[PDB]
């Protein structure tokens, strides 16, 4: 892993904590680790 979930991958609800550590952001119906 790259310290956190890599950019572009799916993430669980960010309320549980951003393991995306860019941003775990809702993209439609899912959450993704995006730079947004």
């Amino acid at each position: 892993g790259t310290y956190c979930i890599e950019l572009g991958e799916r993430c669980p609800n960010p309320r549980e904590g951003d393991w995306c550590c860019h941003k775990c952001v809702p993209e439609g119906k899912r959450f993704y680790c995006r730079d947004q």
